[PDB]
């Protein structure tokens, strides 16, 4: 009840509670914001492409491949799985919001209100070499998701005890920087993430720069603001060694984020 001096559920804590992303997380407004292609040469668009471009990569030219995927923090979002589908036989999408559960349920489904992922789905088949067309990706994508479960990044086991079989890759976009409210919890989610890989398992993480905020509309929520140094030393105490990172320094519109570019990683469960 703060008004935007500082973000939704954080006046006690100094972050974003995660109640708040079971109350005031709307599904069908983040997409709007973020995703209806970003919008005509927006900020958004052209992160979101980046984004797709880099996915692609990992996926599809570089050796990211296996039986099962596991999404982290998925939201009621499905483009970091076009390509991911191309590689791995399964694929499991997660979330702490039971919102986002039931707006990727309704997609899974094809129901006619859900989200409309057709212009994103087409830029993906335009990369991988229009071999097929958005229709034949979509229901590729749909029929290798096999489950759609709660998550909690901050739990030993993320999953609950929802058993799944040791995963070849677990991918994480956007969320890490929205569910860590400090490098110590940060560090300790990638551990716990850890636990539903294979011994040499990748680990893929995309996530915003020196964030500490962003905006669902005029709905605040904390982003914790750490820059590469403090993500490549979280990642490497967290039991992994990085293959590769990369960082753009494009930026969301001012009006929805206050991020100093984006990160995209490529690491491997260590030996221990
Ligand atoms: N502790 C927690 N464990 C798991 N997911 C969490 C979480 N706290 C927040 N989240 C999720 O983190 C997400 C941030 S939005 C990221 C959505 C999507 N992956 C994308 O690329 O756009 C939300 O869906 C929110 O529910
Ligand atoms: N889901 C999204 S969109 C976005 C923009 C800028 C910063 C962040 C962000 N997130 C979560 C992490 C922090």
């Amino acid at each position: 009840h703060s008004s935007g001096l500082v973000p939704r559920g954080s006046m006690e804590s100094g972050f974003t509670s995660k109640d708040t992303y079971l109350s005031h997380f709307n599904p069908r407004d983040y997409l709007e914001k973020y995703y209806k292609f970003g919008s005509r040469h927006s900020a958004e668009s052209q992160i979101l492409k980046h984004l797709l471009k880099n996915l692609f990569k990992i996926f599809c030219l570089d050796g990211v491949k296996g039986d099962l995927l596991i999404d982290i923090g998925s939201g009621p979002t499905i483009y970091q799985l076009l390509s991911a589908c191309e590689s791995f036989k399964e694929i499991v999408v997660t979330d702490y919001s039971d919102q986002n559960l039931q707006e990727l349920e309704k997609w899974l489904k094809a129901a006619p209100a859900a989200f409309d992922w057709s212009p994103v789905v087409t830029y993906v088949c335009d990369l991988e070499g229009n071999r097929v067309k958005g229709p034949e990706k979509e229901e590729k994508l749909r029929q290798a998701v096999k489950q759609v479960l709660k998550c909690d990044v901050t739990q030993s086991q993320p999953l609950g005890a929802v058993p799944l079989p040791p995963a070849d890759c677990v991918l994480s976009t956007l969320c890490l920087d929205a569910a860590c409210p400090d490098l110590p919890t940060y560090c300790r989610a990638l551990r716990n993430l850890g636990s539903l890989l294979k011994p040499g398992g990748f680990l893929v993480i995309m996530d915003a720069l020196k964030s500490s905020y962003y905006m669902i509309g005029e709905q605040k929520f904390s982003s914790l603001p750490l820059g590469r140094e403090a993500v490549e030393a979280a990642v490497k105490e967290a039991g992994y060694t990085i293959e590769w990172f990369e960082v753009i320094s494009q930026s969301y519109s001012s009006t929805m984020a206050n991020n100093e570019g984006l990160f995209s990683l490529v690491a491997r469960k260590l030996s221990r």
